[PDB]
């Protein structure tokens, strides 16, 4: 279909170009720029560990990975077995059902974990063996965030693209 | 070998088209890579204010650069590259299979002066201008009152930021004219 030939595909790189040429560093001192205002050794580890308990960016180069072998999959498997209609249409409708799903299940992932498409400046930390409570200050706060909701609007439109190729063949029957 | 990548869009091209525009193009992608990129490096390691309060300087380099010169320029590349991307995708496989090369080509070269339009707009209203300052005060939390901080390489952060606005602003008056030729036809 006119949709699923070009612009998944556009889409995809898309993502791809963002994340590899201008993302990549935008988060390359996260650690390396965390402030805490304290005095006591290993407050920085544990405070930076506790708000990042896993890198923006590398959510999304795991999302990527997985969206993108439904469509290598398929690819393969008839390859070996036209080497040797229901079939294959029930592989190409199971595999965009995938897709929907993994791109569902990471932008559910962004939320919860984090409270949010918007980071915050200050972060306030009272995990052991910090004192009691500690002001730690995040860099790009907001280069970060407008990247987020770029990623997180893509990834939206691409749902979006999958479920009307759903709706398109169910109608067909 | 990005011969072969650009041969394919080297065709289906006008005049000017075939030649001018995508002349541009690599003229301003070698820049943002053999040159700028080495200039923005230390954008936040030079950073330096004049304040004991910790955490000062993180909150007034993010308030002062919302977003780097440099990711502005390589989004605005990624923009106005995708409807001659779409363009060499649609009809070529279309012809493996007037109006309508008409409709969809008059329709790129719109969203190619708009995009480079836009970004043009976002240079001006969120840096205040195209030239680069020495000296910013800050007074966001925490840091007291006010406090000066200093900007790394103002200087030559200008006139690349100059160099490219320059090209930007040839590249729409190719496209307006390129709109001209097709439009008098009609």
């Amino acid at each position: 279909t006119s949709i699923g030939k070009i612009w998944l595909t556009v889409l995809f790189i898309f993502r791809i170009m963002i994340l590899v040429v201008a993302a990549k560093e935008v988060w390359g001192d996260e650690q390396a720029d965390f402030v805490c205002n304290t005095l006591q050794p290993g407050c920085k580890n544990v405070c930076y560990d506790h708000y990042f308990p896993i890198s923006h960016i590398r959510l999304w180069a795991l999302q990527l990975i997985f969206v993108s072998t439904p469509a290598l999959l398929v690819a393969m498997h008839v390859a070996y077995r036209r080497h040797e209609e229901g079939s294959l249409w029930w592989t190409y409708t199971s595999s965009i059902f995938f897709r929907v799903i993994f791109e569902a299940a990471f932008m559910y992932v962004f939320y919860v974990m984090y409270d949010g498409f918007s980071m915050q400046r200050l972060v306030k930390c009272n995990a052991w063996p910090c004192p009691n409570t500690v002001d730690c200050f995040v860099s790009r706060p907001t280069e970060k965030t407008v990247f987020t909701v770029f990623m997180i609007a893509v990834s939206g439109i691409c749902i979006l693209l999958n479920v009307t190729e759903l709706c398109y063949l169910l109608i067909r029957y």
